[PDB]
């Protein structure tokens, strides 16, 4: 299978992340992509290609235009306002606030943010567009008849909602890929989010859409980031009724339990009639992940890839999270081995 | 007039504030109270007394119980979770989130926060209770027949809403004072917020209540903190209809303009029939204030106090903001001179 990857991911190289009341080097750092690329090549997936660039045609169908405009100039405005650090939101539009959009940079960065750990830094927008491009080109391979492809996206996407960034995410790459598949002729597409964290951004984008089914397996939001979405009761609204399936799970969950939710999610996706599945792949479900509480082992990723591919429908694998250790690469590569085997 | 002041304000001595993407020493630091106290004594207001302690009777009528329980244990829980810095929220319940309350400390601190610049530190709860006590004792003086009193509150209160802390505020002292006056027999009370920033917390607490009228003069929230409340169109709802009056004003506003809004607010308060006015006094309207854009001069504070007192109705002055410069003390003292003159 082809691997789509842009060297322009490195334009996002933020210096700070707000974690535990401290500003620390970010977990979502350029070396993650280096580790993953090296491991997938070592596993034999060496057909690596840069994406063609893309404009905003596809992404405007899943993200708000004001949001994208804000990201395009956020860093410049932050710097012009005289702030000394990176661009980090402080005030947020929480319960019982006005729905109005501020005009200034401090107000706007909060208006457009869901989580303050994520700083905007110079090059962030450009990196996000490159990552989106990798997702688009991956989708195009699936549309053209390939049964699998891997978009090595960085920065990741699944916490970015219609008009919010956060969780290290700015453009929802998986959502853009799903939209691209619909634009190329699909009528029904599923997104299956296996990252440890709920894909709250993806859920937001498709919650009221009946053309996309969203399934997520994740740490229970009662006690895990992103904290404010991902409960099982959330099944969709309006045109999207019945097209969100959340599988929250608790501390220590191993594959023997996690795989049961996987089986069920795939049943749901099959009943929906998805023509392809965009897999939002994070490997922060690993038993050594520094910020997560699941207990998957490296061999479990092979099982996971094989099971998702036994759907018999084409897969686009889109990179999301997985942190801390170079074994994130082995784990990603193992999912691909399961898909290709 | 009597000045109520607790030395226990000093138990709030946080190390950090998130400002401009950096963790810096807080603007709202113990020296503020020292400076203000010294200046009011210098102006002849030397009848200074400590508040009696108070439990939660009064405050439970303006703040949510879950919120107060959260504040009481937040520091302990944050430390027990192993975080190394002070307690700073990251995820927030923004647009289109679940209304559910998280169980863990990271989820809860965001659930109960409106602004991430404000860290919870050891002693914060105890300090907030002492500041609340100063407000309650001030209210009791008014209830007993005094026409003026000054509660030198620290930490301040007006950004704390029903179930949210932020803007350096944890317990809404002015809201507690208003409630105490109602509990002592008043039927109608007004809160007049002259701090540069909108009292979004106070507005939240009384938005649907007809027994309290809230007026605020402030920097336009389209460009100024708190960013997400304080527009003129917000006039109240339900039983509270017509009991919020917001006067947003722009960059460079001097007393000649600000005083016209003051006059109008007092007309509204008189028409409401307030039996007393709780003045949320911030002096960050000063032309030198480091974080604000109004252009009041030190003499204007005397005019302001005199005009508010010309209402002919008893006043409780409750300390809010005012930062940076040594003149914060002179400016507060000048309001008291205007009231007492
Ligand atoms: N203490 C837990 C901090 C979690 N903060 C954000 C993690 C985002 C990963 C996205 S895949
Ligand atoms: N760049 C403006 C930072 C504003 N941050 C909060 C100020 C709170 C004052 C309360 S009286
Ligand atoms: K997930
Ligand atoms: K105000
Ligand atoms: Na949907
Ligand atoms: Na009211
Ligand atoms: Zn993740
Ligand atoms: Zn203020």
């Amino acid at each position: 299978m082809r691997v789509i990857f842009s060297e322009d991911h490195k334009l996002r190289n933020a210096k700070t992340e707000l974690y535990g009341g401290e500003l620390v080097p970010p977990f979502e750092a350029p070396f993650r992509a280096e580790w993953i690329l090296a491991a997938v090549k070592e596993a034999g997936f060496d057909d690596v290609v840069a994406p063609a660039r893309h404009g905003l045609e596809t992404v405007l169908k899943v993200h708000d235009a004001g949001y994208l405009n804000f990201l395009e100039t956020a860093w410049d405005r932050w710097k012009a306002a005289g702030y000394k650090g990176e661009a980090i939101a402080t005030s947020f539009p929480v319960r019982r606030t006005s729905p109005r959009i501020p005009t200034d940079i401090e107000g706007q960065i909060g208006y457009y943010c869901n989580a303050a750990e994520t700083a905007i830094s110079p090059g962030t927008w450009e990196a996000a567009l490159s990552s989106m491009a990798s997702a688009i080109d991956g989708a195009d391979l699936i549309a053209a008849g390939h049964k699998a492809a891997f978009s090595l996206c960085r920065p990741p996407g699944h916490h970015a909602g219609i008009d919010m960034f956060g969780g290290y995410c700015f453009i929802n790459n998986a959502a853009v890929a799903a939209q691209r598949l619909l634009d190329k002729g699909a009528k029904k597409i599923a997104i299956l989010d296996v990252d440890f964290h709920h894909g709250n951004g993806t859920q937001d984008i498709f919650y009221e859409r009946g053309d996309v089914f969203f399934a997520s397996l994740h740490g229970d939001p009662a006690e895990a980031f992103p904290h404010f979405l991902g409960y099982a009761e959330e099944t969709g609204k309006g045109a999207g009724a019945g097209t969100t399936a959340n599988y929250p799970m608790g501390r220590g969950t191993p594959y023997s339990v996690w795989g049961e939710a996987l089986t069920d999610s795939l049943k749901r996706i099959a009943a929906f009639g998805a023509e392809a599945i965009v897999v939002s792949l994070g490997v922060d479900t690993f038993e050594q992940d520094p910020i997560s509480f699941f207990k998957l082992t490296s061999p479990d990723y092979i099982t996971m890839g094989r099971t998702i591919a036994a759907s018999g429908v084409p897969l686009l694998v889109v990179m999301e999270g997985g942190y801390g250790v170079p074994e994130i690469g082995l784990n990603v590569a193992n999912v691909l081995k399961g898909v290709a085997g």
